[PDB]
């Protein structure tokens, strides 16, 4: 049109997400010896299973007005005073918290803290979460993070099983009903028996229960002596769980002091946003002899080569990428950095803040519930915290009534009558407006006066806690805003991100996490919805969910898209298990993510591995494509066609290969999981949050995931995966306004750009290293494998040197020993430019040469750089030197590493033996 | 007498307690250390009996941090946000999200100050020097500074640049400026005692040589672009300057001033990623030609070497400025807008030379097409040639126009002769273009205008034809991930409140808290034109009467006067008010303001521009004002007499005994008293300028009441009046302010107004309570500093009973002579133990002067008194012969990285005394001086005030 021409579009977007300009690209492409952009994907993805037709989507919204577009959708919701309870409590978001901490890309744009010596930081504050968890809970050892309350309680029941292998499990009915239905799910296809008992009619006598579960305080409100039931368990071999809450810990004693094994909920009043279902840290805690079965990451306490005391995770060979199938869980990202804000939250209030909001809460739910009784209401339970269970004296409909006047959300029970949870944002004003709709004559003011001052509720109760919790010095150090300010950046600027240089982790995507794309996760209209309000309240959402389904089936080839699964594992797991409801071997290539193994295990199906030619090449099948290698397979379609003829389900990890070029659906995949957090923008966050969205076929959309609170539906679900019905809400406006800002051109250049990045590097270092598997034509996809695994034997040098040895370099090192074992993966991702991607290939040439220097006896093959490294601060401002290599070399190794820029490692390298055998997972004196 | 429901349920949380560092604890300690009981006890020892308030505060109850955002919510969301196309010298622009979350609402850029110590500082002045580089390129003139005020200010600045060229006494002004510019180039030039005249160029007469400079604009206020040429070179020959007020963004199309022979060209740098912000705040900029440099007004960057020769960054030519020539000085400004020009820079970083041109294309053809359809529905253009602005006569009823204006919620510019001003900008687009030209009656919408349609300035001979922003820096980080990357590399050179105590006296480097900063960057206070209709604007006017009404009841004044945009700007404003009632009274003959010598530069500075006869007072050995000589003062001048410059406590940090009788003297022989807020942080709720004789003070916002320090700017410096100097304060000729006006200082009518939520959220979350206990833990932690370094230092003055107030000075210069150690070794080496250096050879050559503010917690106080208490010991050493007295640890300070990491190490002392001297000093937290010792005297002889190669 000539109005595009007189006034072209303001921005796009596609220019400041893409690193590479034309002159870069031109550049790579000579490097490559090829003419265009269109030759490489020629060259490099097979010509059958590209698209026909290309992306159809709207046209892209530039930059800058894509918050006004999405604000026309996010004011569609209602921000309504929420006390539906049911384990999400409205609380107070400390703002510095918010604005230095969450909205921070200097704390949200790395990843899993892999590479400790550059993750100091992170690891500090998920040990300062451990032991919070520890100290409230009154248990021994706790994890850094699991998914949600209602995951964290199915794993319960899962190390029950693997504890002792017994197949029946007891549940108390007054657990949360999103909580009990995805403990059904999960024991439905782990094959273990679930029982809905109240604890009298609890029956342990046959020595069958593996475990019981149970909630303190349950989902009516009500705090109950649970010591007899534990014992009762106990004598009978069973073990003991407990659903909880660390605002009501405060002041109640704890699962630990009534012999209670394992304890959890989720973190999320401690200063976390409502986020209409998500993102929130669950807890998950246990006696120090169920350890070696806990699920998850933990920090841990171990020493540096130098001896200093220094944290990184603890006891991997639990986890999926080392155990796979055997591991104690499928779950890899979990949600690290909310994690770390509730650990900030607990930092900045301390115990004596905490005790003070619980108190309130607490009051404020005791003056409430005289105000009722005065008024002629009936309560069920005497003893709360901040929960009550209200039977109406006069009609529920003019309550009701009243209630949608203030817009207040009371939960609604099946028989009739109303739950109310207080929180920390309930003040005296909001009291009165109770009291008003439920018709008392008196405010709160009066109700207080005729109280007293003679203790009532938990004080004055034998629940009263009497234990200390964050006596350690973390906590009763930051209480002041410039203290907690100091403090956050102190941890920042240990870890290395996205703000310095590249991180090149291969299966992890690392790229831009745009403002624009972040700053609506902090508007009220997504954070301060409560995630089971009425959905008149919620049309925004909706409206959300809709654009981003409709998107996401158009890039992939599906029909529907289920968000509620929290995780690219859920997602595994949801996949196969709804393949499993539309229906048990599962066959697996031995390439396949360690998630691959790990969930059909926790999906109930048996596992026939599949074995990888030399090339690198090959109920259900899990495949990726592009292999787990980098590498596209020439036949997928063959694979598809194969097991269709006697479903398919596709790991969509790689999908940033794909988008715009290939879709799955297209060439015979049944469902697939995307990792938002890893395709499409959603921050890493230190290990988390993320989400995993599966996509499916026609014909398998009636047995996708269902809420038992909020409905998602010829229906027969599979049953419910995640606490929330559409997991962690509050993010997926990240991966929407990357997509509608970069339109159908915009994505498929970002996947052309992914392509050429990681093909210029593998063809820039293929003289110096072996580029392990390429494509039938040489070419790889958006991810390579260096080989170097012949140092070994040429220079006793193995792949973790380089890894540390590239720190020193200002880069944290690429993925590590998987898919092969001693080799490293690089996955630069379309965001970052040539001349970072040189630095990085410089970085890789300039270590070749050192590793030559060993292999020549040109240095000592001991003590050199490689076995030396990292280099800390502390090493090389030392007046002790006894190296035969300068400090220039160790810490400024070529002339782009300046002091203007360097970027130390805190520490010297990590001791992996010495800290599992010296298990120590709270913060030391 | 509490309420049974305020037991049961107290307050959900008390701001004082995050913002005030000490808690129960520290303060007992610390009041041990001092040997008091209680805190009233030191207060009763510090602050004088007789001028304490009589009854508390008097002020609403503090709101909970957790409920600030909802109650301030319910003050901004009364504001509407129209699409506003008046222009007047403010333009809608799309201001780049990652630079507004990763600079803007980053404590890493904005908590630090002024670039004083530039080895921690580095990353802040580059960013200003690419500021100056992009001023410079795009002006196409010389050399450029680190910001000034806002435009209207940046015009008078030349005015007074020009006077002081050629001692002229007339300038002339193209009434075709901006009508704020007029105004205060026009108040500046009355007490300046310079004659202007509204002149257009063709009436314009330099043949009698008594013009000093003119004054016109490119484009001018109505939208025309003229050449100049003609008239730049007829003033040339005889002998006046040329100065021309202009647009950045225009400049990216238009032929600049420097090559149609301009000497000053200045305007604001708003458009480039700065928000509307009702007025501010807005890096204005000012460039001028080589051989006018000398009398460069503000800050400038410079390029200088280090001790090693590298190549850094530093304020260079700082003998121009208020600190060093005080009455003598190119300006009285001080605080300008450090932190919105380094916006202004990371937009032209971000867009480079090839977006700013796609930019103004994109908006000067999108008027040229509303142009079009205009014409075509039967309207006339009263220019041909325009940037981006239309003078527009309506064919039809500008009524029924402006009616369905008001339909799609636009705003035009109003001429005073019926005619409409419309102003398109960065954020017009198709949609807006189609409601414009549907409110106009044109039923073709702007896709078929278009079709029907180089012209204008690409198809004129003001097609800008010189290139512009070509250093490496402007075409390096256009991808987001390298433009995050740029501004972080810059942070983490710059040692902030993120780190450590600033204790820059006369500073006040308190918490800036998240909480308080948050709503600047709403919408409803962010993206409101200044010249709006007012109706627009009642959240912002409902803000303005509650921070006045608390400011008058914390001061003891009757009315604030919101329009100055810095303290200084408070005082020149201030001072002139006084001159205005002077003259009403029958009094003008009254000139002379008496200054003691301790006062900030600005003080003499501010009178000078206020065209009063300063004759300074004397200070007595004890730090005081001298009795005598003042009472000698007020006598020769008793006739003549206008006003006194006072500061309370003074600037030494001591409480005078009798102000009281410093101000009845000076009222006894009929001139007014001018106090100078600036230390007002040890007053808050405790005593009141007012209530003791003071007549009017600046108030220190972005000091006192948390606003950010910025790297130098923003700042805010309202006036509180006694009700007699009232209906003299500043108006504004755009919106009323009323009375017999002054005339106008700031170029919008109450300044930077989407900055003052910071302030009214710190006092609403204080409340009466809480601004006494800070005034009482800024004294206390001061004291206790003080007591604690006694011994070790001399704590030059102090009050009638040994305390100070918010702030001491430590006697440094006695090192001189014993060791040959200057103040600033002491500055430099304590970098080294992680602390920028607090306030440097003022109030008195070769000291520091200390304050800590409240904030800041015991062991921080203790870890910089340790710092202090150990540098001491290392001026014992160099004293008794202990380690070489030109080798050695301070005068070989600051130590970076580079000199710490080398394998050559040829110093006395080892690696770890220069690096990690205590132990509080870790590897975990060090924070590394980027660069070694600056040479201030080689960057001023060899000047190069540009980005140089590579
Ligand atoms: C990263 C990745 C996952 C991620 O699973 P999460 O639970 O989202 O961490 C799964 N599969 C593959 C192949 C991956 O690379
Ligand atoms: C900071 C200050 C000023 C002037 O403030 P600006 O905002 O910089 O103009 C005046 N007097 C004293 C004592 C000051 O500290």
């Amino acid at each position: 049109r000539l109005l595009e021409r007189l006034l072209p579009r303001h921005d796009d977007f596609a220019r400041r997400h893409i690193g590479p300009g034309d002159k870069d690209q031109r550049e790579m492409l000579q490097t490559l010896g090829l003419a265009s952009i269109d030759e490489l994907i020629e060259k490099t993805v097979p010509a059958n299973i590209r698209l026909k037709r290309p992306l159809k989507m709207e046209d892209p919204v530039c930059e800058n007005e894509i918050l006004a577009t999405l604000h026309a959708i996010s004011s569609k919701n209602q921000i309504w005073r929420s006390y539906i309870g049911m384990g999400y409590y409205n609380c107070s978001v400390p703002q510095t918290i918010l604005r230095n901490l969450l909205e921070n890309s200097g704390w949200i744009t790395q990843y899993t803290p892999y590479q400790p010596e550059v993750s100091q930081g992170r690891l500090e504050s998920l040990l300062n979460y451990q032991t919070m968890v520890c100290d409230i809970t009154g248990l021994d050892m706790a994890n850094a993070s699991l998914l949600d309350e209602g995951t964290a309680a199915a794993e319960a029941l899962q190390l029950c099983y693997r504890h002792n292998k017994r197949r029946k499990f007891l549940v108390d009915p007054r657990c949360h009903p999103q909580t009990i239905a995805v403990v059904q799910t999960r024991a439905k296809y782990t094959g273990v028996l679930t029982e809905l008992k109240l604890p009298c009619e609890m029956d342990f006598s046959g020595k069958d229960v593996s475990g019981v579960l149970f909630q303190y305080p349950d989902t009516e409100g009500k705090v109950e002596d649970f010591t007899e039931l534990v014992e009762r368990a106990h004598q009978s071999g069973s073990l003991a769980c407990c659903a909880t809450d660390l605002l009501a810990l405060c002041i109640l004693r704890p699962p630990g002091e009534f012999g209670v094994d394992i304890a959890l909920g989720s973190s999320q009043r401690f200063g976390v946003p409502l986020g209409y279902g998500g993102p929130h840290a669950a807890f998950f805690a246990v006696r120090e002899s169920l350890v070696r079965m806990m699920p998850g990451r933990m920090v841990g306490v171990t020493r540096d080569a130098t001896g200093k005391e220094v944290y990184r995770l603890a006891l991997q060979t639990r986890e999926q990428h080392i155990r796979r199938d055997k591991a104690t869980s499928n779950i890899c990202t979990a949600q690290a950095l909310l994690a770390n804000m509730a650990a900030m939250f607990a930092i900045y209030h301390g115990s004596h803040g905490l005790e003070h909001i619980a108190r309130r809460v607490h009051n404020a739910t005791l003056i409430l519930s005289e105000g009722l009784k005065r008024a002629g209401h009936q309560l069920q339970h005497d003893l709360f915290f901040d929960t009550l269970k209200i039977q109406c004296g006069c009609s529920v409909k003019e309550v009701l009534g009243r209630a949608a006047q203030r817009q207040i959300n009371f939960r609604l029970f099946e028989d009739g009558t109303l739950g109310i949870s207080l929180d920390e944002t309930v003040n005296e004003k909001d009291l009165d407006d109770l009291l008003w709709i439920f018709g008392c004559e008196s405010s709160a003011e009066l109700v207080a006066e005729s109280m007293g001052e003679e203790c009532r509720g938990i004080p004055g109760s034998v629940f009263k806690r009497t234990s200390p919790f964050l006596t350690h010095q973390v906590f009763n150090s930051y209480h002041s805003e410039t203290n907690i300010v100091r403090y956050m950046k102190k941890l920042e600027n240990k870890d290395i991100s996205l703000v310095h240089s590249m991180i090149p982790l291969g299966s992890c995507t690392m790229k831009l996490n745009s403002s624009s794309e972040l700053a609506p996760i902090t508007w009220k209209e997504f954070a301060n919805i409560h995630p089971f309000v009425p959905l008149d309240q919620a049309q925004g959402y909706q409206q959300l969910f809709r654009e981003l389904e409709k998107d996401l089936c158009e890039l992939t080839g599906y029909d529907q898209v289920c968000f509620q699964p929290n995780s690219g594992a859920q997602g595994e797991y949801a996949g196969l298990a709804t393949i499993r409801a539309y229906l048990t071997v599962c066959l697996i290539p031995k390439s396949a993510h360690g998630t691959n193994p790990a969930s059909a295990h926790m999906a109930g199906m048996k596992i026939q591995p599949v074995e990888v030619d030399k090339y690198g090449n090959i109920a259900a099948i899990m495949i990726t494509y592009p292999s787990t290698n980098g590498v596209f397979e020439e036949n997928i379609s063959d694979v598809c066609d194969l097991i269709h003829q006697h479903q398919v389900y596709l790991d969509g990890a790689n999908m940033n290969a794909q988008v715009g070029i290939c879709r799955p659906g297209d060439f015979g995949s049944d469902v697939s999981h995307l990792n938002l957090h890893k395709t499409f923008c959603i921050p890493h966050g230190g290990g988390g949050p993320g989400m995993g969205p599966i996509g499916v076929k026609k014909h398998l959309a009636p047995f996708l995931p269902n809420h038992p609170v909020i409905s998602l539906k010829d229906a027969c679900p599979v049953g419910t995966v995640s606490a929330a019905p559409w997991g962690s809400s509050s993010i997926l406006p990240i991966s929407w306004a990357y997509i509608k800002m970069m339109g159908g051109k915009g994505l498929k250049q970002a996947t052309e750009t992914a392509i050429l990045n990681a093909n210029y590097m593998a063809k820039r270092l293929e003289t110096h290293y072996r580029i392990l598997f390429r494509g039938a034509r040489g070419y790889v996809g958006h991810e390579f494998i260096l080989d170097t695994r012949p140092f070994k034997k040429s220079a006793n040098i193995e792949a973790v040197d380089v890894a540390k040895r590239l720190q020193d370099y200002g880069f944290h090192a690429p993925t590590m020993s998987w898919p092969v074992a001693g080799t490293l993966m690089v996955e630069p991702t379309e965001s970052e430019d040539k001349a970072e991607l040189d630095r990085f290939c410089d970085a890789m040439i300039s270590i070749r040469q050192e590793i030559a220097d060993i292999e020549e006896g040109r240095i000592d093959p001991r003590v050199n750089p490689l076995k030396m490294s990292p280099h800390s601060l502390t090493c090389v401002t030392s007046s002790h030197w006894d190296r035969p290599y300068s400090r220039e070399v160790a810490a400024f190794p070529l002339p782009f590493v300046k002091p203007e820029n360097k970027f130390w490692p805190t520490i010297a390298r990590i001791d992996d033996i010495y800290g599992d055998q010296h298990l120590v997972c709270t913060c030391p004196p």
